[PDB]
């Protein structure tokens, strides 16, 4: 944590405002509760404002991430249901749906998905992913040619073809909204102003509490500005969802979830009488 | 009241800065009202912020049971409506759609769901269900099931199996979402951490009103941390509704009032 | 109905200017700035409170707005499907009106025998009161002529979907008003507040008697006044469907309800 | 702008606080800040909640009203991409359509749609609109008509009838929400415990400011009102959400561009 | 950024408060922090609420642009499955949806949308987009068009049909909530109420500042001026996310990753 060393500076800033308080009316220099108190006031007003906006965002990311475990569920139990002899055409989906939820992974994570799309996929798709310039909507594609190949053999009515369609659907609605709080983040304004103005409240805080406490002065200004700037790492946790931080989501053990799910559902041998 | 015990605290602690307020000249230490006036407003809108999102979980919460209410009510309506000769189908859609409830109750509790299980499916299934690391969503497969044998059958058309596995994805979405809901750590400690300065900040204010009330001390510095440890309290329920801490009434009701009404619309009872 | 406080917070502040000479003379101190503190927030967490509270009366106008949406929708695609059918119409309006009425009463904790009995069939309305819940079995039963008409082959089952549909948006209105009548904003959340503003503006004179001296009745009734009436309204918006000066005229409601069915069918009240 | 009007009024009871000052000690009254500024603090809280709710009904007021134009725009889409021959049905429903935003408009300003509804419609029709208690209502039952009788006709499929139902149903929501934004208002609480509040606080304002402003107090308290009654004015506008004003809905001008858009895409 | 001019504006003004606090007596004039402390407190509320309606504003412009990518990527993807044989239809229905894209960014920064037409259509469709009011409500109708034309000749049936059909209705749903942001703001009395009092707040603050700080009332007033000039000016920013400010949405980006998305490998799957 990089709080600590703030709040060991504020206990500096005050013992320096203590011994240095003979020279405060010798230079004509005063500063009190009240105007500090109002700019205080001010900044936890517009940190809870900013901190409801950096929760909001992590609730959508949590929810989309939530959604890709739904839609891949339903899409799976679908073919179970309506098509319960096709079992060739049900793990050829499944490890489309299994490589989009590493392929998503490893997109918003900024890594390579190579080891896992060939842990998943023939290499004939592997290259054919990798070709695209945007990797994961692909994979979306050749799962819908797998449903559209089972409509085209004639398995499968325009119904319950358009059944399974919506299911892709609600997933291209994940990727476009995982892209969307990746590329675009709360403006980063946000953070600027607030950052600087409670780092420059802090340490020009036990200044202004020096006249009034004399002594208590850095027992109750690290109290306040351990208020102040917890609530400010709040944020900065939550903002970003998709990284390998405390807060951040455990997207490893989701997709590992999301696998162990789609090979629950499937992988029950077909006839063995 | 649970926080009884940190008000007598308050109390305990007011005592000790009245008598303690004759040594505050001796090493000139003092604590004034607008310091920690500053730090309790501060407190107090942090704590509105929580608190609203608190309330917020607790809403979608009701929400979602709500829906396994509403969900399940018109899967059977559908059934009764559509195939109204087909009795033998009722009963065992009803039986996993229950079982669903059930389950799903266990789930978010990390109890054990094997007693419920047995009362209303043959242990086949129960063994099968057990097995599974998801027994909520194998579940729901095995409803699937029974409605897509009605449709190999040929009993219901690629319409009517469509109208009611629209209610079979509700139910589903349910699942997803009370999952989600439950094994989300929103914070790190940051549950804790507020609750800790709300503590901290409640045994330091009678320290700090001593100078401007002497012994109305204990009066006021314990009403301002009743309506702060309250407010504090408040927000640890609402955040965990499916907490083990949290209250099984309102989860048990509601697994048993669909019961009644499912069973009600079979006419069985 | 705040007015029996209103003079009853005069009287407290009337007590407090006598007892102001005694002061010192028991030795008590009470100054503005702590209760300022504690009444910045408490204005916050009723701020919050409020906004809750607004909600749930949204969100139940909603519902009841979602009644008169979804039962216009049904009987104008009876009316464009089957043109000829009028003995349907009649039956389904009937069952529809019906649905609102046992809304009406459930909501309200009361006896629906006497609005049941004038729009349908005395044998229907003992099957409707033997059911658990009156409302879905009237679901139910609105959902069997629709069925019934299916099965006779004047409906096909994509223009069964279109009508089944709005059979699911009543349901999920009915399950969400059951929602904000079973389950109200937990216990604390008045509990806290209602007897904290009680014990805020009764104690509140007594710190302002210091500054204000003989205007502390005419400032302290003010405070009151204004935490008072936030406090009401969000009371008032919390519950609900009953007969509160601020609630849902449910029996003009369910009159308007009857009017636009009977004038989409070519009938008048 | 009632707000010029009141700005005056605390300046002018600025100064009977400043003249009358000197009978304070007389009388044994004193008056601080410090209970006014918990007062005015927890009214500063209330007016924001207050002016947010305001907003959201204005916000909701809007998109329905954008749903009108999309919901319409998307029907005469779809007569025309599947029925591009059918341009007999295409002039009766548009015409319809039309008659359902204007319908709506007069309906919320509690106007007489006589006139539109002639502008567009044949007599026999016009007569059945106004006969009918629910007006608006009416027109969506004769639209569902023309597209129900394309269904019977054999031109429109059950599956595409459902298509073209789906956006009818959308305009049924509109209506219901419109309705329900008119008949139901922000509960008059509101306006009763704010509006007496705010005028109370800003009145007796400069008798608490006087002791320590002096003669400050006429340029202080003014500043103060300003604030508070400037957000006061502003949430009360918002919560119509419509009406006739300026700062509303420009409903006139939102009517026209949808009766423009479906003569727009039928080539008239 | 504006607001450098008038924070050092702000150093100046306090200058003048500095030099003249001796004469505060004299010219019968008094000020104190506790009354600008409460208009203060209410304008960083009244700033608070504002610029998180302001930044809903900003999330709701983004949310649709990236419906524009979701539903264009998912209609394409249907015709590459539905109909893979149909290249050339293919080819004509993208090269709309990216003209549509286009059109939609040069609506709402009101300018010529020609250059971009040009690029992507025959002159025959470019005239036909410039002669129509709404251009871009023109394109979702000649796309609409090449959707119905292949059910016209029997390539897609009914239901096929309806699947690309709730694509390009989830479009318009785009275009009107577009138009809704950008032809009418916020009410012109949000800005011109706080612009007016943040400023006149900030000028006034100095000479109430100087009784309490002396010689720091410049480096005090300029902070509190910094905090209330930047949330102003994040907020008035924010509201129009369709300009082309530092804060705003690059539209110009989005269009370019709509169209590299569109045409992944020029048109091929
Ligand atoms: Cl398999
Ligand atoms: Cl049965
Ligand atoms: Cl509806
Ligand atoms: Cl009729
Ligand atoms: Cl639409
Ligand atoms: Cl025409
Ligand atoms: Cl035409
Ligand atoms: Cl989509
Ligand atoms: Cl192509
Ligand atoms: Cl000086
Ligand atoms: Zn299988
Ligand atoms: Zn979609
Ligand atoms: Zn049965
Ligand atoms: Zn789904
Ligand atoms: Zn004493
Ligand atoms: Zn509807
Ligand atoms: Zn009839
Ligand atoms: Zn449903
Ligand atoms: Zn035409
Ligand atoms: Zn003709
Ligand atoms: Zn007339
Ligand atoms: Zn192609
Ligand atoms: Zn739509
Ligand atoms: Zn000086």
């Amino acid at each position: 944590s990089k709080i600590i060393f703030r709040l060991l500076l504020n206990v500096l800033m005050s013992i320096i405002a203590i011994i240095s308080y003979q020279w405060y009316e010798q230079l004509g220099i005063h500063l009190t509760v009240a105007p500090f108190s109002l700019l205080g006031i001010a900044i936890a007003i517009f940190l809870g404002f900013r901190n409801s906006a950096s929760y909001s965002r992590f609730v959508e990311a949590r929810n989309l991430w939530g959604t890709v475990l739904i839609a891949e569920r339903t899409l799976v139990r679908q073919l179970r249901n309506i098509l319960p002899a096709e079992h060739d055409a049900h793990r050829r989906i499944v490890s489309y749906l299994v490589a989009f939820s590493w392929s998503l992974k490893h997109q918003l994570r900024k890594t390579d998905p190579t080891a896992d799309l060939r842990r998943l996929l023939p290499e004939e798709r592997v290259t054919e992913i990798l070709a695209s310039s945007m990797p994961t909507n692909r994979i979306l594609l050749l799962a819908g040619n797998e449903i559209g190949q089972l409509r085209e053999a004639g398995k499968l009515s325009d119904i319950t073809y358009g059944l399974m369609d919506n299911k892709l659907d609600e997933l291209a609605h994940v990727l476009g909204g995982c892209e969307r709080l990746a590329t675009t983040p709360v403006p980063f304004a946000y953070t600027l102003i607030l950052q600087r103005t409670v780092y420059l409240f802090c340490t020009l805080l036990p200044f202004a509490l020096v006249g009034d406490l004399h002594y208590m002065t850095p027992f109750v200004s690290v109290f306040i500005s351990y208020t102040f700037l917890s609530w400010d790492s709040l944020a900065e946790e939550l903002e970003d969802a998709f990284g390998t931080a405390a807060n951040d989501l455990p997207l490893n053990a989701m997709c590992n979830t999301i696998e162990r799910n789609l090979l629950d559902m499937t992988g029950q041998h077909p006839l063995p009488e």
